[PDB]
């Protein structure tokens, strides 16, 4: 069962600000739709999203703005698994890496 994303076509563009000092937008068709497979690809569980932020420390910074508005979000690595922040839906548990994907 996927997130609920906002379409592709509505959003006006996607930041990453990286880890490191670098950040990437993704303002084409193919560079949203990319994300926006990945993004859905892990489950957020039956789990209560009792958080606004995650718990690590090290992640990037992400800007899904879309009708002006924005989804606001985070990602991380905890004990081997990656992980995707969100409201009360956002434990998005995935096995495989971010950052390697987009």
């Amino acid at each position: 069962g996927s997130p609920i994303l906002p379409k592709a076509e509505n959003v006006d563009s996607i930041c990453i600000d990286f880890t490191n000092s670098i950040q990437k937008i993704y303002d084409d068709s193919e560079s949203i739709q990319k994300i926006l497979s990945e993004i859905a690809t892990g489950k957020r569980t039956e789990k209560q999203s009792i958080q606004d932020y995650p718990s690590a420390e090290e992640y990037g910074t992400i800007n899904i703005e879309n009708n002006g508005g924005m989804t606001t979000m985070f990602y991380y690595e905890e004990n081997g698994k990656y992980y995707i922040e969100c409201p009360y839906k956002g434990i998005y548990e995935i096995e495989n890496n971010f950052e390697d994907m987009i």
